[PDB]
């Protein structure tokens, strides 16, 4: 569970998705509008991150690390679908 793994582990990965994202995951899984806005507002602090908020926020709902992978290769392979539609 995501919420569960070390700090570097969270940490890494949450900085990695604070550069692509994390509106499109959180928007592939699906958590709502509001439960987003916790994690939106995060960016007004100096060194905070969305990306964080939401990963842990995922965590709590049930998520793994394999249902991640599960979306963001989803998240992947919806981007080209998308790109080469009419």
């Amino acid at each position: 569970t995501l919420n569960r793994l070390r700090e570097p582990l969270l940490r890494r990965l949450s900085e990695l998705l604070d550069q692509a994202g994390w509106r499109r995951l959180a928007e592939l899984a699906g958590l709502s509008c509001l439960d987003l806005e916790q994690c939106s507002l995060k960016v007004l602090e100096p060194e905070g991150s969305p990306s964080l908020c939401l990963l842990k926020l995922m965590g709590e709902k049930g998520c793994t690390v394999t249902e991640l992978s599960d979306f963001l290769q989803a998240m992947e392979h919806t981007e080209v679908l998308q790109l080469l539609s009419p």
